């Protein structure tokens, strides 16, 4: 295994290093408005060496924008695809390159069989070409890895089984900034070639200045560079036709022939296209040779790549025509006059790649390798594209919950083979395909009309349901005897209960366990583990009576705590956000243990009185003028008083500390140790009066953000021996400090109600001396150094948190792990922030139409780590990454993959069995499986079984934590035949496994295996 932390790579290019150096001066480059005036020596080219030119056709088919994907499949994709197969049919030469699989599949569908058959024969022959072949071309801000690899899976699975290609070389034209998490699952997926397009102008410049624009990419602690993937970053300010013939776009714009008037399109430089005849061919031909020399230039081969194409393109057969004709008498003539030494033709993304590959083992050409990302992404002027780390939150939750049900119930099911009539593979299938489509990058982004976001949010509700009826069949076949076991598999044998989506304040969705004397004495309840270690975790439900007690499958009694059910209003009669408390139904919590990747099932029953193993937390309600709150059965009476400051222990854990306003002020961890100030603030950006307008796109504040005024707010503090919490009712948010004898948890139900021009941000205010350095997380995989920069604006120091931020100094470090990707900083020392929500009422002029005023309330989940880390064995000063500790890396996981809780529907479960999965490995805890899926339906005699193995990586701080055991995925199904390492996708045999054992992988290293079973 490489060493992930204390060799700093060397690379030509480091993100983090070219940021410091840089100056991102803005200025006026002349035509090409972001760069400078390109000269090229126009003997370069002669008749041994010529430039040869690839002009790519495209069209770029957003899954949902302005239009659901069904609209936009109606109304211009089943034409254009209808039309590329009759144009590229009758017109060998022609060619023509495709992403999204989401599109192509819903269109290949409905070929009848002999169009169908034409399909298949351009895509062999090579004029048709699939470019990444993912389900979507996905954001590369907000998804997790886990969700990019699953799309990507969903398309190129669709792809091998019907076109019979998998493509290696990826297109990612759109993407507001681009993540080294693409290349890293690319290039472990088979991929050797990949290109970028929107990263910051300045970026642009600076590396075509170098000719670095063509560059190894690999990952930012890979010393050896075996994660290294050859990208092609394109060098202008747009994919479409005038941003990539050359630096100049009024010349590049008369080459989009669809430009000319009929179509509805013309220039904005002002001189439209012209029709290629006979007697304009050289001066026109003269002109397009001249960009295309001059794009050269910022390129070490003699190939050339030129895209033709932008969004929804190739509709019309009058528009295939129109570009075809006229840029064939362009290469007719070009190509004969020997003068230009160009040879220029239509090609193919694969075609451009390998011809650059062909030109470097000549010795034409070395290329350099770089490490980084490219956010924060700016397209002009100070316009950076941070506001859609934060755009439409409530959805950006949600992914976080789908990404964990499929996960799930992929997992659950993967144990038996099942009848086709359980419907398990359909549902499957539609949930990973919903779930795969909200990764494009106007689904996750928040950045689509407001009718697709609702579409989106639909698609993804079904396939909440479509995981949770696999996941509870599952759960009933595992845990009944099999003599018993006599499934209907349209039949609820459990609930799912999750006590975090749609979360207490955002649907009152949460089922309560009615029990009764003259009814029902008991309810059956199981957890399932995803996480391949055993696990114990707090888990709560709610029941109809505080006297409940809860014992395992033993019948041994197990430790409970009964606290109230508190839902929070906001009262439009006296203006307060306060609590009101149920009096029929009660929260019982406790101790759950789970088996890896396995279930543990309890028992609770109702007693007519207090039972002997459940206490009753207290409750003190704080604000001045209280009023009476009733609990019904429930035995401790609420407390009283004026707000004042508070300190609260759960366990052995930390003592924390809150203002009067119910707000964290400080952190203790041991009895002898310094009360750590650490404290919670809220505060509000608006918008410009002047000048350009945050959107769904832009963050554009009007300066440092103000403190939101608290006014008196109401707060809770309820005291249990298991789980203690203050609660406050702020302006637009509850903010719940929860404690379960660790770190604690934060809630926030966000409502920002119809507050127009603003976000709402949560700021930790510290001491923590870290200067001007912090870290955040690319898609849930790796942590990356941040230098906040004074010489740019506070917008360009927003980066993505989709899923954890720390900052540190030599002895003290704080974590911030989140349940959903929002957007945050550090902007000064000792600080993090993270925005909550945004409304705007300004579109921000990207062709949205449209602002924000779609918010609704959302349930943002935290986890807050403060720990030392002075004995911690971290990366020197000069090393890009950093790593979580384990506590850290814990707290990530139970907010990403908690337990799943399970209630049995019927009154009485026959055959019920206590436990599934005690015999699993338990797993050391820096590795996971992330991804466990049955390959084969049940008519296959070898059945297959796929894994998807990721271990992070984890400080080393002085605790020997050791004891487990090794993680063979290859033999947790019984009769093993064959094992194989695959690539990420499943779709490619890389090695053939002795033993049939599968080794488990490196720090930061992820594999994939797939098991062959006889039985
Ligand atoms: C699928 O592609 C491979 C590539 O070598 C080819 O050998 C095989 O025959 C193809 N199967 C078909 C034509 O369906
Ligand atoms: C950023 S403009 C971009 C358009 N190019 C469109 O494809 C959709 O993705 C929109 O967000
Ligand atoms: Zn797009």
């Amino acid at each position: 295994c490489q060493d992930v932390v204390q060799d700093v790579p060397n690379v030509d290019v480091q993100m983090l290093e070219l940021y410091d150096r840089m100056s991102f001066k803005d200025i006026d480059g002349g035509v090409w408005k972001q760069g400078w005036n390109i000269k090229y020596d126009p003997l370069k080219y002669n008749a041994h060496h010529k430039l040869k030119v690839f002009v790519v056709p495209h069209s770029h088919n957003d899954p949902g924008w302005i239009q659901t994907f069904e609209e936009y499949y109606q109304h211009d994709t089943k034409h254009i695809l209808s039309n590329a197969l009759r144009h590229l049919h009758d017109n060998p030469e022609m060619k023509f390159i495709w992403a999204e699989i989401s599109y192509f599949a819903r269109f290949y569908h409905d070929l009848g069989e002999n169009k169908k058959l034409q399909m298949k024969s351009i895509v062999k022959n090579g004029q048709l070409e699939f470019v990444t072949g993912g389900w979507v071309m996905p954001d590369e801000a907000n998804s997790h890895w886990r969700n990019v690899l699953l799309q990507l899976t969903e398309g190129q699975t669709w792809l091998k089984q019907f076109m019979n290609v998998t493509p290696t070389a990826s297109w990612a034209i759109d993407p507001f900034g681009h993540s080294p998490t693409m290349p890293y699952i690319l290039q472990k997926s088979g991929f050797k070639n990949m290109l970028i397009q929107r990263t910051h102008y300045s970026v642009k410049k600076e590396l075509a200045q170098q000719r670095q624009l063509e560059f190894l990419w690999r990952q930012i602690w890979d010393n050896k560079g075996d994660t290294a993937l050859f990208t092609h970053m394109m060098p202008f300010y747009s994919y479409d036709i005038p941003h990539t013939c050359g630096p100049d776009p009024k010349v590049c714009c008369q080459f989009d022939f669809k430009r000319m008037g009929s179509f509805g399109l013309s220039c904005p430089w002002k001189v439209p296209p012209r029709t290629i005849s006979d007697q304009n061919v050289a001066a026109r031909s003269d002109l397009l040779v001249d960009q295309w020399k001059k794009k050269a230039e910022l390129y070490r081969t003699n190939v050339l790549l030129i895209p033709l194409g932008d969004d929804f393109r190739f509709k019309q057969n009058t528009e295939w025509d129109v570009q075809r004709v006229n840029y064939e008498r362009l290469f007719e003539h070009i190509n004969s006059q020997a003068h230009f030494n160009v040879q220029a033709q239509f090609g193919t993304l694969q075609e451009y790649f390998d011809a650059v590959h062909q030109a470097e083992r000549a010795g034409q050409a070395e290329f350099p390798t770089l490490s980084g990302d490219f956010f924060t992404y700016a397209d002009r002027s100070d316009n950076y594209w941070s506001g859609y780390y934060t755009s439409r939150p409530y959805h950006k939750r949600m992914d976080r919950v789908l990404m964990h049900y499929v996960r799930a119930a992929e997992m659950l099911s993967a144990w038996h083979s099942w009848d086709g009539m359980a419907r398990i593979e359909e549902r499957l299938e539609q949930a990973r395909r919903e779930l795969s489509l909200f990764q494009h990058h106007d689904g996750i982004t928040g950045t689509a009309k407001t009718h697709v976001v609702v579409d989106y949010e639909q698609r993804m509700q079904e396939a909440l349901k479509a995981c949770q009826m696999v996941m509870q069949q599952s759960v009933y076949r595992l845990l009944t005897k099999p003599s018993i076991y006599s499934p209907d598999f349209s039949f609820s044998y459990f609930t799912l209960d999750d006590s975090r989506w749609p979360g207490s304040g955002v649907e009152d969705s949460r089922t309560t366990i009615i029990l009764g004397e003259d009814i029902l004495p008991s309810k059956h309840v199981v957890m399932h583990n995803t996480l391949p270690h055993w696990r114990e975790q707090l888990v709560d439900f709610y029941v109809s009576s505080p006297f409940v007690s809860v014992t395992d499958l033993a019948n041994n009694p197990v430790e409970a705590q009964v606290s109230p059910v508190w839902s929070w209003h906001h009262d439009t009669l006296t203006k307060t956000i306060h609590p009101q408390g149920s009096t029929t139904k009660y929260r019982i919590i406790f101790k759950a243990r789970v088996p890896p990747m396995g279930l543990a099932t309890y028992v609770l029953t109702i007693s007519d009185s207090k039972p002997e193993h459940t206490s009753y937390a207290s409750n003190l309600l704080l604000r001045k003028n209280p009023t009476s709150l009733p609990l019904g059965q429930y035995p401790e009476d609420v407390k009283f008083g004026d707000p004042r400051e508070i300190s609260l222990r759960v366990g052995n854990g930390p003592t924390l500390a809150f203002s009067e306003q119910g707000l964290l002020k400080s952190i203790q961890l041991t009895q002898d140790s310094p009360h750590v100030p650490v404290h919670f603030k809220f505060l509000k950006y608006g918008v410009r009066s002047h000048g350009d307008r945050s959107g769904a796109y832009l963050f554009l504040p009007n300066g440092p953000a103000s403190p939101v005024e608290l006014g008196q707010p109401v707060v809770l503090v309820t005291k249990g021996k298991l789980e203690s919490s203050v609660s406050v009712g702020l302006p637009s948010v509850v903010h719940q400090t929860i404690m379960r004898g660790g770190a604690p948890e934060i809630r926030n139900l966000v409502d920002i109600g119809s507050l127009d021009n603003t976000e709402i941000v949560m700021r930790l205010e510290t001491h923590i001396d870290s200067g001007d350095i912090f870290y955040t997380d690319l898609n849930g995989l790796q942590f990356i150094k941040r230098r906040r920069l004074d010489k740019l604006p506070l917008q360009a120091n927003y980066y993505p948190i989709p899923s954890g931020m720390f900052i540190e100094d030599a002895n003290t470090r704080l974590t911030l792990l989140t349940g959903q990707p929002l957007g945050g900083s550090s902007l000064a020392s000792g600080e993090l922030e993270i925005m909550q929500d945004r409304r705007l009422a300004s579109d921000d002029e990207r062709g949205l139409g449209q602002g924000v005023l779609d918010n609704k309330p959302v349930l943002h989940i935290y986890r807050l780590v403060l720990e030392k880390v002075n004995n911690c064995v971290r990366p020197s000063k000069l090393h890009p990454a950093g790593y979580l500790t384990s506590a850290a890396h814990k707290a990530s996981q139970s907010l990403l993959d908690p337990l799943d809780k399970f209630i049995f529907a019927e009154n009485e479960w026959i055959g019920a069995q206590g436990q599934f999965g005690g015999d699993h490995p338990s797993a050391r805890e820096d590795l996971d499986v992330s991804v466990m899926r049955r390959l084969t339906k049940s008519s296959a005699k070898t059945q297959r079984v796929g894994y998807v193995l990721h271990r992070t990586n984890l400080m080393q701080c002085g605790t020997p934590e050791e004891h487990t055991q090794k993680l063979d995925v290859c033999h947790l199904l019984p009769n093993v035949a064959r094992c194989e390492r695959t690539t990420l996708t499943f779709l490619q045999n890389l090695e053939h496994l002795d033993g049939m054992v599968a080794p488990e992988v490196c720090p930061m290293e992820t594999a994939a295996y797939v098991s062959s079973h006889s039985s």
